[PDB]
């Protein structure tokens, strides 16, 4: 395990520039998106929660393609606002239900330090 807790205050610094293998060591799901929602990174813990294959989703659009249940004001709307302001930092519960048994999660979206990059962290609740 990487020794990092979900929700930690400086998570963006600890995860800055992490390679794919290190991201796979986290206790929680971690996705990195560009400002349009294209998937740049997707870790093993996320794939175990959602069923998606972390290798196959890279390059797909999270809102248009992988996760249409998040294409709503309550998820995508918050993402795109926080991308626009440059200070996205929001934590909220949500249910994932596309082509899967519904599962309720806690989501933490936070701007990454690297350019045009935004984290989406997920754990079960
Ligand atoms: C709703 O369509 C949610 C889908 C989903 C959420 C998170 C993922 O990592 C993959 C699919």
């Amino acid at each position: 395990m990487e020794h990092v807790a979900f929700g930690s205050e400086d998570i963006e610094n600890t995860l800055a520039k992490m390679d794919d293998g290190q991201l796979d060591g986290l206790a929680f799901g971690a996705i990195q998106l560009d400002g349009d929602g294209n998937i740049l990174q997707y870790n093993a813990a996320e794939g175990d929660i959602t069923g998606r294959d972390p290798k196959q989703v890279i390059g797909k659009n999270f809102f248009k393609d992988v996760a249409p249940c998040t294409d709503s004001p309550e998820f995508y709307g918050k993402f795109k606002e926080g991308v626009a302001s440059g200070n996205l930092n929001t934590m909220f519960e949500y249910t994932f239900d596309y082509q899967m048994t519904p599962v309720k999660v806690k989501v933490h979206m936070k701007k990454a330090l690297s350019g045009d990059s935004y984290w989406v962290f997920v754990k079960r609740v």
